[PDB]
C-alpha cells in the first residue's frame, strides 16, 4: 500500500543510463532514414547481395567477454515489449550457464560475435546499418539486438553480459 516519502538516493550510475534504455530503449534511425538510396536492377540470378572479401583494417576495437543466449524470431524491428519476448524466450531454453562464452568485437562501429574458444572464429556478423532495434530487457544482465536478413525478416540475437550490459550496449550506442 501507500509506503514512502522517506527520501533517499541510493542508485548506481551504472543503472542511470540503463534506466532510459528499458525505458525506451534505443532505434536506429539510419534503418528508417534508409530511404534515400539508388538500388541496380540487373541480371544476377543469385541468393546474396553479391560478395564481401576480407574484413577491412582497422586501429581502435572493444572486446567485452559476454555469453551467447541463441536467435529469436520476432514480428516487429523495434518495441521495447519485442525485444523483452526473445530475452525470456531464451532464457528459458537455455539455463544461464547452459549459455556459451562468446567475445564481442565493437571494432569500426561493427558487432562481430567472436568465438570465446578461438579468436579467428567469427560466430555472428553483423553492422550498425542493418540493425533496427537494440536496448535491455527487465534484468540489466540482458542485451539483444534486432538486425534485417532481407525479406522482412529480422533475427532477435540475446547476449549476456556482466556484470552488466552497461559497457557493451554504450558501445554500441556510438557504434550507430
Amino acid at each position: 500500500g501507500s509506503s514512502g516519502s522517506s527520501g533517499d538516493a541510493a542508485v548506481t550510475p551504472e543503472e542511470r543510463h540503463l534506466s532510459k534504455m528499458q525505458q525506451n530503449g534505443y532505434e536506429n534511425p539510419t534503418y528508417k532514414f534508409f530511404e534515400q538510396m539508388q538500388n541496380s536492377g540487373s541480371s544476377g540470378s543469385s541468393g546474396s547481395s553479391g560478395s564481401s572479401g576480407p574484413t577491412p583494417k582497422t586501429e581502435l576495437v572493444q572486446k567485452f567477454r559476454v555469453q551467447y543466449l541463441g536467435m529469436l524470431p520476432v514480428d516487429r524491428p523495434v518495441g521495447m515489449d519485442t525485444l523483452n519476448s526473445a530475452i525470456e524466450n531464451l532464457m528459458t531454453s537455455s539455463s544461464k550457464e547452459d549459455w556459451p562464452s562468446v567475445n564481442m568485437n565493437v571494432a569500426d562501429a561493427t558487432v562481430t560475435v567472436i568465438s570465446e574458444k578461438n579468436e579467428e572464429e567469427v560466430l555472428v556478423e553483423c553492422r550498425v546499418r542493418f540493425l533496427s532495434f537494440m536496448g535491455v530487457g527487465k534484468d540489466v544482465h540482458t542485451f539483444a539486438f534486432i538486425m534485417d536478413t532481407g525479406n522482412q525478416r529480422f533475427e532477435c540475437h540475446v547476449f549476456w553480459c556482466e556484470p552488466n550490459a552497461a559497457n557493451v550496449s554504450e558501445a554500441v550506442q556510438a557504434a550507430c
